[PDB]
């Protein structure tokens, strides 16, 4: 099971922020790539993930926050005054939220929803994310039906539901220069939740990119060299002291 990780190279640092049921695992190649360029990351985890999923159940989105929080606080703490944060899925919609709690040079969200909406694509994904696990656990098939039907969701994903909302009402305050990417063909949230970001910032510093290829763990799919690329441009050109 996944565990953060920390890889210091130059005196510009990047926070990674993973999605909702994701790991640390799902931004280390992405870590490794920024390294080999000099760029330290740093890729904190969320409380209940790499994980049971019952753990997930017992926290709260609110949590999670203050976890990416603490993040850039541990990267001040060890030397790094100057900071972008990167955040995928549900990762960017806190990156745009941390901006306006810490001094960043920069923003890259990826695949950030916008809108509360959880039915459907969200609800199913909790359900699959419990059934491969406890399946993981060497559970036979009997038993992975009968903690199923003691798995209540509903109170789990409705905070997340208030959060995305809040947030959304909240991307008219964002500032620092941003890359948002987007993959075309999403069948998690609404691709025009891009849109609505690179529109509604008030940054005086934006881009936005699309894959017509990839799909909505865009970090690990089948471009992610190129996205891998449009950020490191992105960072080039940002205003570093060193
Ligand atoms: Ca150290
Ligand atoms: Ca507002
Ligand atoms: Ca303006
Ligand atoms: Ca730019």
């Amino acid at each position: 099971l996944p565990k953060p990780f920390f890889f210091e190279e130059g005196k510009r640092a990047v926070l990674l922020l993973h999605g909702f049921t994701g790991n640390s695992s799902d931004v280390r190649q992405l870590g490794r790539f920024l390294q080999k360029k000099g760029y330290t990351s740093y890729a904190p985890q969320y409380e209940g993930h790499a994980a049971p999923p019952d753990e997930i159940l017992k926290s709260s989105p609110f949590v999670w926050f203050k976890d990416a929080l603490d993040g850039y606080d541990y990267l001040v703490e060890q030397g790094y005054d100057e900071i972008v944060v990167a955040g995928l899925s549900l990762g960017g919609d806190f990156a745009l939220k941390l901006s306006l709690n810490r001094d960043v040079k920069g923003i890259v969200t990826m695949c950030a929803p916008m809108g509360g909406k959880t039915e459907g694509a969200i609800y199913e994904g909790f359900l699959e994310y419990a059934r491969n696990f406890k399946k993981y656990e060497g559970k036979d098939q009997e038993t992975i039906d009968n903690e199923m039907d003691h798995f209540k969701p509903t109170e789990t994903l409705k905070e997340l539901s208030e959060a995305l909302d809040t947030i959304k009402e909240q991307v008219d305050e964002v500032l620092d220069p941003i890359l948002v990417i987007q993959a075309e063909n999403d069948n998690m949230i609404d691709p025009q939740s891009a849109n609505y970001i690179y529109d509604h910032v008030d940054s005086d510093d934006k881009n936005i990119k699309w894959y017509s290829e990839s799909g909505h763990v865009i970090t690990i799919d089948k471009e992610k060299e190129q996205v891998f690329e449009d950020i490191y441009q992105f960072l080039e050109s940002l205003d570093w002291s060193e």
